[PDB]
RNA sequence: UGCAUGU
């Protein structure tokens, strides 16, 4: 064998507050800390309202999108929907 | 800024 049957691959997170950021995600997710890399999609006010993150495969990291979509941070709930990438 | 599948 030469390559990882289990490779995460990426996680989008919506309705986060605007005063997030890409290491805030990171952080957030990293008490799972299965994070690859983040994306968050930022406008010049702020964070857009939602991130990507490089997260997904394993049913540990199912189990994770789970529990963070309802999360309520900075009185928020995060929406962590699976992804399309990018085209639909 | 509450923009909704990508900086």
């Amino acid at each position: 064998n030469t390559e990882n049957k289990s490779q995460p691959k990426r996680l989008h997170v919506s309705n986060i507050p605007f005063r997030f950021r890409d290491p805030d995600l990171r952080q957030m997710f990293g008490q799972f800390g299965k994070i690859l890399d983040v994306e968050i999609i930022f406008n010049e006010r702020g964070s857009k309202g939602f991130g990507f993150v490089t997260f997904e495969n394993s049913a540990d990291a199912d189990r994770a999108r789970e529990k963070l979509h309802g999360t309520v941070v900075e009185g928020r709930k995060i929406e962590v929907n699976n992804a399309t990438a990018r085209v639909m």
